[PDB]
């Protein structure tokens, strides 16, 4: 690994474990196998350590995104959503130092947190552009127009990430004992959606 | 107004406009128009005023849920649930001290904000405990559950309530002038639920 990725691993390994405040750059030099040092000439202070390693992890996330985006565009946006979240779901579960990490944010101090959270929005951007354009191809109910079907699932899914976070962080065992239930409820909920959404 | 009540509304009212950290139980005193001394013969301090405060106010809230079941309760329930949220949104934009009171428990001491937190899940249980009987009543689409069917409802109103707030807090004027497209919208919405969920 370079210099630079030797770190940003650490860092999301640290941060995630220790979490933000308590967190080291000593720490974290020492789980990438550098001096001290060399994390200030990469990188101005743990703030900015942080945040790249933070954007490092998005990176990463936007990519499985883009990666089943062009392998199921052709699929009916409601089957594309539901396999979609499979496909979150089974990410989360195979990725436990990266989404330890993520769920830091909340402790972050405020103006890295401030200048950090509308980042994440900016990249979840592809999905909801896609879903908009997708609602195009549907015969929708009497009285959905596209922009409340649009708002609809916006909220639905900020309500279930908000329920997926307050049940899940920190408990990947918990995560691994609920998943084949979690699979088939959302199957369903994807089916109500799009029984209430189409004619 | 007794002294207690008293104390509660201005409690409110300085809590509201000043937020938890920088309010002050003398500017409370002055308010309420009583003794300084007085605040602390019937509150242990700040976090008790505070604490019981939020709890009058809830209290209130549980009081119009109550007065509404009671003359809306032959109603099939997603004319129902539709009902309540047209209600809820019109109480918030006649009672801006009360609403500009709430917001604050996100900067409240960590302590008393996690104390405080759970009360107000007992506080709607009443409210899902008759979403739960309402919905036997219904003949529910294929693979939908009672129990499937209550879980999209939660993380649903979840995902309203958390973009509610991250819109309009603070914001009287914006939600008012918003508040009839706001309202035609959630009744498309609870039709898109009723659709999708029934056969």
């Amino acid at each position: 690994l370079s210099k630079r990725d030797a770190i940003l691993k650490a860092a999301v390994e640290v941060f995630g474990k220790k979490g933000y405040d308590r967190a080291t750059t000593d720490e974290i030099a020492e789980k990438a196998g550098v001096a001290k040092g060399l994390i200030f000439h990469y990188f101005k202070n743990k703030e900015e350590l942080y945040y790249q390693a933070y954007m490092s992890v998005t990176e990463k996330l936007q990519k499985e995104f883009e990666n089943f985006l062009m392998k199921n565009r052709n699929r009916d946006i409601f089957d594309f959503m539901e396999r979609w979240i499979e496909k979150k779901l089974e990410y989360s579960a195979s990725h436990p130092e990266e989404a330890d990490f993520l769920i830091t944010l909340v402790s972050v101090d405020e103006g890295l947190r401030k200048r950090i959270l509308l980042d994440l929005e900016k990249s979840q951007r592809v999905f909801f552009d896609f879903v908009r354009e997708k609602l195009k191809d549907l015969d929708l109910a009497e009285d959905v127009t596209e922009e409340i079907a649009l708002k609809f699932l916006m909220w639905f899914f900020s309500g279930f990430e908000e329920v997926y976070l307050r049940t899940y962080q920190g408990k990947p065992e918990l995560l691994k004992r609920d998943m084949n239930t979690l699979v088939e409820e959302v199957k369903v909920m994807l089916r109500i959606l799009k029984k209430g959404m189409t004619k």
